[PDB]
């Protein structure tokens, strides 16, 4: 009754997937832990099974990866870049089937699944160039006959824990950068996206093996919280990049700090869009729609708070409602479908609870609010007005398509309301005012890691660094100098002079 | 009996110090906490007293600094730079007396006390140029009609906790950089260097007042573990820079992580010098001496492990012995003194405890090992041979002048022995081999934040980032792009068109 | 009869000037060339005299500068930075009197003379930080056991030729940056600002001599085109920085290219302000007046073309006329004066010819256009409407206060009209439209080196690189990575291994 | 009779070459100028014909390129990078056969022809990443309410003139970087490598056309000095990159400077290897062999001067002689041939003339000196001893495999001898001495653009900047921030505040 055994889903075998798949890769494939079945959220049918990592699997994989690092760290960074280039090409070859798997197992629509693989392809191209560039300055020493250089070297083993919402691209961001920086990687993806993790690992493994490199350079140990906690506690995991909930990520950060490791934390968002009175409303409405209902509201960068100037609030809300009602719902792989299911049945439960807590806290559901009567985890995208900006349910991240709409009047108050939540990921204003734009970008503006103008809160490109502040965890991924998080800086002074130190009254020999 | 009440120490009043000083500054001076008396470690006589911060003082001061931040962050960075330049000048004007106070209260010799103030002067002058440079790149967006810019803005309030060993310059590094980055600062120095903290704050306060700026931009709350723990748990302290022991730093790091704050940790070191067979011994011997015994072995960067190749181990030890004999010991102000007292009597007990462990773990004290029979906290600079590289006492940071000497044979093993400890601050090799030097600097080389060649472990100027790895805590101060730790990065996309192209070409 | 021999001007002696001054400094003061008298342009009275450089003075000075380079290039950059810091302080000590000299000998108002000196002080402070920063990246070699480093090194002797309009700051920009980059300098300022060049060189000479450094590090050879041309042709002048007219700059650039030297050319401007229909007119009118009449229209960055959208053209012109009428004219050192003389009587003649030519090409003088009946080189600041944007006189740089005003309708054409002239220095639009601003800053916008929004064409700050494109010569000064022009880049590969892998995997 | 019509050479048609080829590409293929036939230097047989550009072709091509720029500059840099990525893949798919054509028409051996194409692939990969990174800093303005940004924008049309010795990679370095920087390109390669220029342009033109882009973005006008001079004089050529002889480049540099254009000049080398007494001779001898005889001594980076310490001179020469006699000579496209012909018959004559001149000036031919007894342009790689370092022939660049060997004793003199020539391209020392290595890299060391240690003068990687100093012309290509030469910097201040300027007494 598995989908991978039906003729309609035969394309799954193009990714090398079968009925029961090995979920551990360290140069050899295996898995002696619990066997997990993952389900298609569009119909709740089982897709295939994955043999997860036992503790012994984890132990042997970490040892094999660090052994492989001895080889990988001796490979010049530009030649490491060549490997990442080939990974990029291998992803290009499978972009459609891999994107389809993302839609099938995770549940986002096909263009977003394909677009997510593109992000990995993109960062591969970026990292290839970066592999000729990473380093530090040679600085002028104040000492005659001395050189002063800043060196950068790999940290060693980078553990990468990822969430269900971006089950390819977040790993890819960490993988391409960590790789060209000379690290080996160990991946534990979200258990409900295990087939995606296995499929991505198969693509990378072939490139490694085809280049006669040890496969443990890009190791995989599928598992749940047990394997993730072990990574957080493991002194052999030199850097732990964690992407997920603030609640779990706070414990991961503490465990890593306890052992003086390095952590890279990419945690929750509660992202606000602010529409000022001079906003182009033909930009505001489609932008708010995509940011709120894209990926069925399950992006870290999803717009969950919509602030609209009181003069235009009612008009925007009425246009947004008319917009929501035109969204095409269906199977995420089907043509022209813009809205699919939530990732889990539990997510449907959380969705309903938040809607009820909103009405209790004084909110009015003006669109949606209910589960859809159809197979899968489909709920209606939801718009709630009338809450106070500081209502509890508005300050918590609910990973579901619920948009809280607030009125405002004053720029200073609404900037403060953007910043008042514990999260600090993304933020957008819609305005034409030149000075307001530069205030929003300045020290009294948005406190978030992503600070946008006249575009939504979601859909970043790879050239810049990606991440957030406050409870979002502080880590950065992808562009700018995010690579430095994957390496260790040393400040190096070389005395090449024959000059002796000042004897200071001591008679040396 | 207070030294400040003796005419011999009247120069103290040139720093604004009195018998009883206020240890809280936030624009106004006060202090309702416990009154601490600090003592001169060269004679154990009381210098003067400082009224420390109560909880109410700390609450009041945090609030005033954060209000002051609203004014300060609005001042353009180059103009903040001009303030820091004036701080640099104000330190210059008092470098001799402030250096003397550092020698008096902390105990290092005058040239190091003066040189420590010069480090603060130097970072001011560096930060002035930086105040015109900080920012991020403008980047080419993949989308037409979009701008992509990386912005850097202040985090807000930078708490600064410092240790006794560098009671001026570590604060200075953090203050100069944090100020030009548009933050306000709150300083809690080591209790046993409270007068130094008050004196530095008096100097900065006059500059702020003279420029009609709120003095809380550089706030001070003298106190001990109670104030420091408050800062570590205080969500209003956006960045907590902590310089101190690994044991305390670990708890601070945990408390900051628990509240999703930012920390910059500068913790312990167990720094090694490695002398290969081809080393210039005329370079090795003085380098090792001044790295081991400088500041009476009380620097985070002090050389505590000396690895000498088998072929030259005996000669280097014999030459180092003959050199230790000529270390001139006296009061830290006595002209041409090289070696003063340890900071506390507890430091002496730790010194003796370590010498005793080393002798019982199989080491030989070839020089020193004894308390000096004189007033103050004086111990003999000490060299121990015969220990194994992995002896328990050698892997511990004993903050005292004990140099553990080891033999080695091969480059691979001694590199491993450098890296085998928990700390990761400073490291040095002495060699002429070109390949070995670049291997030391590379991915299979030293694992430390500071990686030196033919200079000891205290080779560090302000142009580079200063800090260590592993249990040293990972933070960086001073130069390179260390300033980014004092700011928050934003990635900013500006759509100035009338279109909505999505990243990665996604058609919704 | 000489102003320096009068009591009202005895403050000139504070700069060490006397009746007849040596105009050559190379560690010794001298001058065997012609003795020039410089005159106060506000009253045409002689100030003092300067002995200029002969060819033999020049020859000896170049040799001594290059000899001093052997010592100076061996001084670490941060310590060269400290020298520049002290120059900054010495300038600070004399800022009021040196500014007064600038107003007296050159003719700009006092706030601008002091402002010009402040710019030199500012770049000194900037350069002190930069002296711990200059250098290049260490890059990852594609080859095992190889290091790849970008080194930067001084080019050697930097000759600096400057113009009358900024007789302190242009040299200061070049001097501070060239010095921290490890070069020696040789300055030939404008003959009509010789006393300014001497006064500045006296200040720097004192700093060098107090530091026991060879004075030829900052050499001076006062003279005219003969000395300037000798520099342009001299293989021993490794970099020639030239600030001046496009006509002379083109010949200098060719002479330097002929000998495969390096030139940094800062030439003429023909700078446009554009006011769109949505512009803040309370912002446009004062910005245009300052940019047009500041320095009596004698800045390279002076606004010389004003494009106004046809909807607001008449209103802006009328408002600008009302503001011109209130410009306060008088002695440039008088503290209430906004507008002083032109620098020379030939400048007045060129002004009159351009007004004449503007009338003959169909322009209307709506304000000014006349020489003033008073001592000194005073002309009325002038506004001309009615010329076509491509009128020949509008495309010429006349270094005088004549502002040509044009109507326009659409953004596309007025951006082209900004770009159509041969000059490429500075440019400004006034608008509120977000997209227009980013189009202005993009590849189809302004082609100038300075591209401003809602501020006039003049008054840049030192944090950015300063200079222009096209006939402005391409050079940059001051901020960003302008310092690279004063240094030579080397790409350095060091094989520290025992193998010889070849680039690109070539198996030979 | 044409090689391309013999089945032996049928692989040439895989590059799209025919008996007669169009040598103009601007979206369409043409060529109404002189038809040239290029010859295989290995056997003096004609290969195929190329129709070169007439003046009318050149005119029409410049116009279409500048029209195409209006489209190309509006394409975001990352999307321009994606085109360059596809060019890289296109070159990958043709690397063996394109390199084979380089070997056939130019004459370098197969691994070098392939490696040259690999360089182009390498710079494509680099440029793709760079397309996400080009730009400047956002800087902190000293003024409240103002932003300060450094923008970079394309210059427009980049003319690229290249030499026969690297008929692929030099163009590739310029094309990939100029393309991602938003420029269009116009290529005029060496007439004797026209088939290579056509083959490369066919590869690129397919990529542009496949991406629905105007082909004039990468235009081609094959021609001689007349087309090259037109580009040098053409105001529409915003940047002219010229690679070739100092003699021609000097005139190109002066022509471009006359019109205030931009030039990037990559001219001759006279590169020296210096082997000190402590050198590893197992590295010296193979490195000198590859550097001197690679490409039959026809690289700008070829080693022409070999300085050997007196103590090891005779042994190194003896070992070099033995190494020379072992290289396999043959047709350069045959695998495992190590030594091919010179590029022209004239080059053979100039080789003989230089050998003759070396004998006249007192040199001894210790190896080689004669033409080889085989078809094609083959000469013996040649070693000359006994000349003085200042011998006229040693200071002339002769583009043939003649290596001049000199004795030296002292470091300072031999660095001076490295620096005494007019060229400043590449340089290398062989030594183990740490201090000597950093002095070589320092201000008193090599004056060249490429400063190597324990590797030869030739065979650079792409990650750093490539070029030289002095008569080498100063340009840089490829890595580091060489891309800035293909763009114009603007310093942009944006007043976003409502603050109106100070009235200064005027009633506005
Ligand atoms: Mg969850
Ligand atoms: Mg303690
Ligand atoms: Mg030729």
């Amino acid at each position: 009754t598995l989908l991978i055994n039906q003729p309609q889903y035969a394309w799954l075998k193009e990714l090398g997937l079968r009925e029961e798949n090995e979920g551990v890769y360290n140069g050899s494939w295996g898995g002696r832990g619990e066997v997990i079945t993952t389900y298609c959220p569009a119909n709740n049918e089982p897709i295939a099974r994955v043999r997860q990592a036992s503790v012994a699997d984890y132990e042997e994989t970490v040892k094999k990866a660090r052994e492989a690092w001895k080889i990988w760290a001796d490979i010049p960074a530009p030649k490491r870049g060549e490997i990442v280039r080939q990974i990029g090409d291998a992803l290009r070859e499978k972009i459609q089937v891999l994107g389809s798997l993302v839609s099938l197992e995770m549940g986002k629509i096909l263009v977003e699944g394909v677009g997510e693989v593109q992000e990995y392809v993109d960062i591969c191209d970026y990292a290839v160039g970066l592999s000729r560039m990473i380093g530090g300055p040679i600085l002028p020493s104040e000492r005659s006959g001395h050189a002063l250089i800043e060196q950068w070297n790999p940290v060693g083993l980078v553990g990468i824990i990822t969430a269900f919402s971006f089950p390819v691209a977040v790993y890819g961001w960490n993988n391409a950068i960590a790789m060209i920086c000379g690290n080996v990687c160990l991946w534990k993806g979200a258990p409900t996206t295990s087939l995606i993790s296995v499929a991505v690992t198969k693509i990378i493994a072939k490139v490694l093996e085809d280049n006669k490199l040890p496969g443990a350079i890009c190791s995989l140990t599928c598992g749940g919280a047990d394997i993730g906690t072990a990574m957080a506690k493991d002194e052999r995991v030199n850097l732990l990049s964690f992407t997920g909930s603030t609640q779990v990520g706070k414990q991961v950060g503490l465990m890593v700090q306890e052992r003086f490791g390095r952590s890279l934390l990419e945690l929750g968002g509660n992202n606000a869009i602010i529409a000022f009175e001079d906003a182009d409303l033909s930009l505001v409405v489609p932008s708010a729609l995509f940011a709120a209902v894209g990926t069925a509201g399950q992006r870290c960068t999803t717009a969950r708070r919509l602030f609209i100037h009181e003069s235009i609030h009612d008009e925007v809300v009425n246009r947004l409602k008319k917009a929501y009602a035109q969204i095409r719902v269906g199977n995420p792989w089907d043509p022209n479908v813009l809205y699919g299911p939530l990732h889990t049945k539990q997510a449907v439960s959380m969705f309903l609870g938040a809607v009820e807590e909103a009405k209790k806290e004084g909110g009015t559901v003006v669109y949606g609010g209910k589960v859809m009567d159809r197979p899968g985890n489909y709920v209606e995208p939801t718009i709630v007005t009338g809450l106070g900006h500081d209502a509890s349910i508005a300050h918590t991240e609910t990973f579901a398509p619920i948009l809280y709409v607030f009125k405002f009047k004053n720029e200073e108050e609404v900037f403060a309301w953007n910043n008042e939540v514990k999260q600090g990921l993304s933020s957008s204003i819609f305005t034409k005012d030149l000075g307001r734009i530069f205030r929003w970008l300045g020290p009294k503006g948005s406190d978030c890691g992503i600070v946008n103008v006249n575009i939504p809160t979601s859909g970043a490109e790879i050239g810049g660094a990606f991440g957030g502040e406050k409870h979002t965890g502080g880590g950065r991924e992808s562009g700018s100098d995010a690579w430095k998080q994957y390496m260790r800086r040393s400040t190096c002074t070389i005395n090449y002079s024959k000059d002796l130190p000042l004897a200071q009254g001591i008679k040396f020999q």
